[PDB]
């Protein structure tokens, strides 16, 4: 993902 510390 494009948030922060969440991967994909």
């Amino acid at each position: 993902t494009i948030i922060f510390g969440f991967g994909g």
